[PDB]
């Protein structure tokens, strides 16, 4: 029915890292990129997401969207 990985949500309490973490591994069990780049905003939580979306890292490469996330707590 769906993907393995599109069930990988970030947890209302679950940091960026972890979250990007458990995507990694999700992918890396079942091209990373493209699929890490989209999901890593798409699933992230509304926090998160506000973030990217206010310092314009929608489309950035899943490392400055980890570097923009790493002081949400």
């Amino acid at each position: 029915s769906v993907q393995p990985w599109s069930t990988i949500v970030q947890g209302p309490a679950e940091s960026y890292v972890e979250f990007v973490n458990r995507l990694q591994i999700s992918l890396a069990d079942n091209p990373k990129e493209p699929i890490i780049d989209s999901l890593s905003y798409a699933n992230a939580n509304k926090e998160c997401q506000q973030i990217l979306q206010g310092r314009g890292l929608v489309a950035a490469p899943v490392g400055q969207k980890l570097q923009a996330c790493a002081h949400w707590a």
